[PDB]
């Protein structure tokens, strides 16, 4: 049964191309050559791959396989504090559940990455951790796979703040924070537009929605999570940069790991944006959106 199982399976396409075939017993030069190709071919990026090799050549004298494993895990953790408790030995089965710093999670990403679907899964997740959850449909448009955020709300018995198409989304977000406060909800997930080439500059609208939320609640939002589709790989991180510059990301959710051989992309993401990966999507099941665990992630990558 297990949980670690779904993760290993989600990384199957990624692992099976070259990683699992690396002969950790042959002489360095051969295992490193194979290593670098497998990293690059999995979208780790030349920058991180190069660093990995260097840290492994002249420093990685603990067991090549281990030196590698540990460097990769080190690269998946931005928060020194957590890497410390780890170096020490903290590592139970199920990782600590993700806790938002505040009550408002602003969700961003390009159209079609899966923000609506992810929000639905995050509602379920949090509702089982015993939290009052509310949704805000900030992308008030013809956006969805025929399933609006509104529908998912009814299904999960989560209230959805919504308005007619074209409604001012800042005003929508503002209302949602007020309704959250007034009715005492634990967490509000605010969804947003994702089209980069419409008549309203996207980054400006996101900045405007964040302003409105704080205006209604000064310290909010304490989380701004960007959703990225692993299938997009290489460029989904590029665009991610722009989002980071406009509204300050505190986190990233990567969906569809299972549909690409580019699952190594989690490395350049964390290194480039300097925020942690919060959840990873390993399938389309309700429990397929897992809380990220560097250690377990890397183990799955290499076994
Ligand atoms: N298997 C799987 N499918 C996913 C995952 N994340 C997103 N999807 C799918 O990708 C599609 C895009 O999701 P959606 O929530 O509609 O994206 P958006 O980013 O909100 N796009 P839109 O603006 O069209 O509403 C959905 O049909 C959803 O099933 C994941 O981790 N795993």
């Amino acid at each position: 049964m297990g949980f670690f199982d779904r993760l290993k399976a989600g990384l199957a396409k990624t692992r099976e191309r070259l990683l699992k075939a690396i002969p950790w017993g042959g002489n360095l030069e051969e295992v490193l050559e194979e290593l670098e190709m497998a990293l690059l071919a999995a979208d780790v990026g030349l920058s991180a791959t190069e660093e990995i090799l260097q840290e492994v050549r002249a420093s990685g004298r603990k067991d090549l396989k281990e030196a590698v494993k540990e460097k990769l895990v080190g690269m998946l953790e931005p928060d020194e504090r957590r890497a410390t408790l780890r170096k020490l030995g903290f590592n139970p089965q199920k990782p600590k559940p993700v806790e938002p710093k505040g009550r408002v999670v602003l969700v961003v990403g390009v159209n079609g990455v899966g923000k609506t679907t992810t929000i639905a899964k995050l509602g379920r997740y949090y509702q089982n951790l015993g939290k009052k959850v509310m949704f805000c449909a900030g992308d008030t448009f013809r956006a969805a796979g025929g399933t609006q955020l509104s529908e998912w709300g009814k299904r999960l018995s989560i209230p959805v703040i919504q308005g007619p198409e074209g409604t001012d989304p800042a005003a929508l977000a503002y209302d949602a924070v007020q309704a959250m406060k007034a009715r005492g909800y634990d967490l509000l997930f605010v969804d947003t537009a994702g089209r980069l080439h419409t008549k309203h500059n996207l980054m400006e609208e996101l900045k405007k929605v964040k302003r409105a939320i704080a205006k209604a609640d000064p310290e909010e939002p304490k989380e701004v999570w960007l959703v990225l589709d692993a299938v997009t790989g290489q460029n989904g991180l590029e665009q991610a940069k722009k989002f980071h510059e406009a509204v300050g990301l505190t986190g990233v959710i990567v969906t569809k790991l299972d549909g690409t051989a580019k699952g190594g992309v989690l490395i350049p993401i964390v290194r480039t944006l300097k925020v942690p990966i919060k959840f990873v999507g390993v399938g389309e099941g309700p429990d397929d959106l897992q809380p990220f665990d560097p250690e377990a992630f890397v183990e799955a990558l290499l076994e």
